[PDB]
């Protein structure tokens, strides 16, 4: 039983490195993250930032989620960021990714107690 908190964490957290490694970067973590098990997940973003620090991010600023709920919280900082974005050749299982390296303000929703990242909404 994977929970919300431990999804969030396998599919948008990477503290380890702190920017886009490498132009392979998103192939590599988009497979090891199983985000390419059933199908290659079309977009996805990693976070390059302490789990303390984008775990504080949902009591800085509410904002509303894209589907409408007010869940939804921005980071007060720029974050260190990776977006995966599958290439139009890109086909399963053979999932190609364009990685690219971004410093911007991270919006998830956050849900539970303890309060926690369950879901990445957008970066602005």
């Amino acid at each position: 039983k994977e929970t919300a908190a431990a999804k969030f964490e396998r599919q948008h957290m990477d503290s380890s490195t702190s920017a886009a490694s490498s132009s392979n970067y998103c192939n590599q973590m988009m497979k090891s993250r199983n985000l390419t098990k059933d199908r290659c997940k079309p977009v996805n973003t990693f976070v390059h930032e302490s789990l303390a620090d984008v775990q504080a991010v949902c009591s800085q600023k509410n904002v509303a989620c894209k589907n409408g709920q007010t869940n939804c919280y921005q980071s007060y900082s720029t974050m260190s960021i990776t977006d995966c974005r599958e290439t139009g050749s890109s086909k399963y299982p053979n999932c190609a990714y364009k990685t690219t390296q971004a410093n911007k303000h991270i919006i998830v929703a956050c849900e539970g107690n303890p309060y926690v990242p369950v879901h990445f909404d957008a970066s602005v």
